[PDB]
């Protein structure tokens, strides 16, 4: 059994980037990214990321390959990368079948690029949509993929409003109706 989940921070017009970068910073709210994309059950077993190129972009230097977790980066115009955390993919598919080779990796943690979301949205591994909504309009020039929600059930737990730096968030997750 091998989960796919997705993990995304979206405003209110379902914006995720602006200028290949982030439209806000909220260090909290990465704190709680980290611990769910790094923990695992199985330890000694590790967590997958997958992302696009311009997520990698996005990351500082000094913070890649992203730590404690296997990073897999798609991009048909990276060179390879020697690290062995980290290794580029040329397509979806080939991807997530280098990942459920590997043993060692429990869940794979699907973090994005638009493209990767819409992959991710079609894939039989797909379980949990762990979404981010943060309250405004951070004009946004990249977007998450138009998505049914009706495919999913909505979490019920109590889910409180949440606010740094003056931007107010609340969490929501999703489970694939197939699943459950
Ligand atoms: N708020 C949030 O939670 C999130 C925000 N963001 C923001 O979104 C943005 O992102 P986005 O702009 O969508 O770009 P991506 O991160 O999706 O990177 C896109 C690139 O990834 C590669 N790629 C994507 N899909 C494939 C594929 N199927 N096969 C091969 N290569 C692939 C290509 O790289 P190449 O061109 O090299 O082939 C493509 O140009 C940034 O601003 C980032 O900060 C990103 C993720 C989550
Ligand atoms: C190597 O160890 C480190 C050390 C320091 C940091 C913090 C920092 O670099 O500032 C980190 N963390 C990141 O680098 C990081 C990675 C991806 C993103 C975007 C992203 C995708 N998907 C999302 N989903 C939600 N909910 N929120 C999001 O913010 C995103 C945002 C931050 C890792």
């Amino acid at each position: 059994t091998l989960h796919m989940n997705l993990i995304v921070a979206v405003d209110g017009c379902g914006g995720i980037g602006r200028n290949g970068g982030m439209p806000w910073f909220l260090p909290a709210e990465m704190a709680r990214f980290a611990k769910l994309t790094t923990l695992t059950t199985d330890s000694g077993k590790k967590n997958a990321v997958i992302m696009g190129r311009k997520v990698w972009e996005s990351i500082p230097p000094k913070f890649r390959p992203l730590k404690s977790r296997f990073n897999v980066v798609l991009s048909k115009k990276m060179k390879e990368e020697s690290n062995e955390n980290v290794v580029v993919a040329r397509s979806f598919e080939s991807a997530v079948s280098l990942l459920q080779d590997m043993e060692n990796i429990e869940t794979i943690w699907n973090i994005g690029g638009r493209e990767v979301y819409e992959l991710g949205l079609n894939s039989p591994f797909l379980h949990q949509m762990y979404i981010t909504r943060v309250e405004g309009d951070f004009l946004a020039d990249v977007f998450f993929p138009r998505v049914d929600y009706g495919r999913f059930i909505k979490s019920t737990e109590s889910e409180e409003m949440h606010e740094e730096k003056g931007i107010k968030y609340r969490y929501e997750i999703y489970t694939i109706k197939t699943d459950k």
